[PDB]
């Protein structure tokens, strides 16, 4: 799987499910062109958003709806969303884990990239 | 200082200083508007963004240029930059702190309100 | 598997790989007694710790040795190691995921919890 | 101030208030002798924990109570505490800023050395 997203929950210790995630990649025109689009399992994973003939080289952002998955629960959180913009197979193509914990005031997020 | 920024550095366990960054504000069109802008100091803080009187209710962003940051001192970065979006003021002025905790790969952020 | 340890490097965006960790239980007597050890595999994971009966409520110290993983990277950190101390299966079986994102000056963890 | 701590919580968006923390040193016996303790402030700090002169090198840790921290909020927490192992001034005193980051389930950590 080229893209993965897994996201978790700091405040109750388990997988963020049913998390809405939308990735965008940079069109020509500078422009913000929908990619793909999924919402989390119960392991907090999204898999097979794209595959490795569409995911050519391009400046994506991956957007997670923070928002409503903190107010579904009760809590008014800061952020509007967590997002992570990066370039993607400018060296050839690569598999990338992109993984967010979530609190309500803050989020940490980092990527692991593996040479296939 | 209702709006501050402090930017740290996790793999030097410093300040992450002279680092770019830009305050934007959403309008009505759904366009990112520029606001205020700075680059932080030899502590790592950006004070004196905005005043109580400006900053009104609405959306805003914080985009700290990582990449330039990371290249400076020769290492590869993932990410184009680190960006912050949230909802101020909507129940009137508050003072918010922006903290963000870089490495190459990876960016934590948190907000202390008070 | 009821413990699993999940490292991963942030400087480097990979998995930590033959990351030392070693697990301990607070013993009757308020000593710390060892309970399993194992270095993490290429996916930066660490299965097979310990079993479902083995493993009884108690007070549990996992601490990796990344003192000794970035010294080998030729980087000088902070920390002598990153430990995680939680009480376990106080309220019946629970399966665990600790995970670490490492980085020379500094640490993240945080715990997956699974009701089986 | 050569060692100072600074405790933010990740729930609330807020200095963490009245937190205690308990410094050791490691002892010839491989053993941890109290060294300096306090509760963090209104702004989440801790001050005034040593002085140039007993910071010595060697090896020091700090234990964060977060574990009252959060039953006083109503929150069942994970760890039982959370802690930082260091060297400090095997060359020499420095000045540390050792900052925690709290959620139930999770804490980060870094160090400032300036
Ligand atoms: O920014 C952070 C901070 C942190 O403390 C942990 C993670 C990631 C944890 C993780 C846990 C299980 C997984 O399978 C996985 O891919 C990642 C990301
Ligand atoms: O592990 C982490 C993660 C993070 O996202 C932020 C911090 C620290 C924030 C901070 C905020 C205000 C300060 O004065 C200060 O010294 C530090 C530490």
């Amino acid at each position: 799987c080229p893209l993965m997203v897994k996201v978790l929950d700091a405040v109750r210790g388990s997988p963020a499910i049913n998390v809405a995630v939308h990735v965008f990649r940079k069109a020509a025109d500078d422009t913000w062109e929908p990619f793909a689009s999924g919402k989390t399992s119960e392991s907090g994973e999204l898999h097979g958003l794209t595959t490795e003939e569409e995911f050519v080289e391009g400046i994506y952002k991956v957007e997670i709806d923070t928002k409503s998955y903190w107010k579904a629960l009760g809590i008014s959180p800061f952020h509007e969303h967590a997002e992570v913009v990066f370039t993607a197979n400018d060296s050839g193509p690569r598999r990338y884990t992109i993984a967010a914990l979530l609190s309500p005031y803050s989020y940490s997020t980092t990527a692991v990239v593996t040479n296939p």
